[PDB]
């Protein structure tokens, strides 16, 4: 179907995924899949059948 | 179906996922899917069908 | 069907997901799915059919 | 002496001086001598000593 | 003396001296002698001495 | 003495002296003298001494 996104912006500031960490031991960071960032920020039909988006995190640490 | 997002703004600031960790042992970040952000963000049909979005953190630490 | 989103606004802020930890030893952060933020936000038709967005933790630490 | 003039604004109109005349047989405008304006407008000693300003009209008409 | 002028100013808009006439017959516009305008205005010591600004409109019409 | 004039304009719209007529018979414009307009206007010490500024308009029609 029609998808009309009209905009009319003036001064825009967007900020998107941020990630701060401080006097940790082990860092991880996984980031990702359909991560849209912006002033006029479409995302249309991110996953159609049989797709996925495995954006997992396999921290073991098997000690 | 028709889907119409007018907007008309000034002076727009958005700010998306953020994240603060200190003093951390162990860290872990996992973001993502369908992380859509901004002055005019749009997400239409993420997920259709059979599809799946398994973000999920497999944090085991077999002690 | 017709979805009309208008909108007419000036001096417009938004802050989406935060998260703050300090202290902590173990340090987890899943975010994610449909996280949508905007001044104009719109998510349409998140999940159809047999989809799904398992955004999970397995969080076991097998002591 | 001293004289400070701070000023911290943010979308300032200003107008002056304004006439408006309509259906009229005679127009006479006469305007000025110390006409100051603006978002920081200042006027320090204006006359000093023996000084004038006759901003006057001579509207005779000698029928 | 010291005269300071400080300004921190953000779309600013000014308008200085407007006339408007219409359906006239004599028409007479004098502007002017000390006519400062605009955002930052600043008119010191117009006048000092023995010095004048005769802005005067010597309107006869000797019928 | 110090006369210190600062600025930090951003988006600045000035305008001076305006004259509009319209359907008239006799039309007259005198301007001028010590006219001065924009973002940063200064006027310092217009008139001094046995100075002047005759910006008169002798519109006589000796009929």
């Amino acid at each position: 179907g029609v998808l009309y996104v009209g905009s009319k912006t003036k001064e825009g500031v967007v900020h998107g995924v941020a990630t701060v960490a401080e006097k940790t031991k082990e860092q991880v960071t996984n980031v990702g899949g359909a991560v849209v960032t912006g002033v006029t920020a479409v995302a249309q039909k991110t996953v159609e059948g049989a797709g996925s988006i495995a954006a997992a995190t396999g921290f073991v640490k098997k000690d």
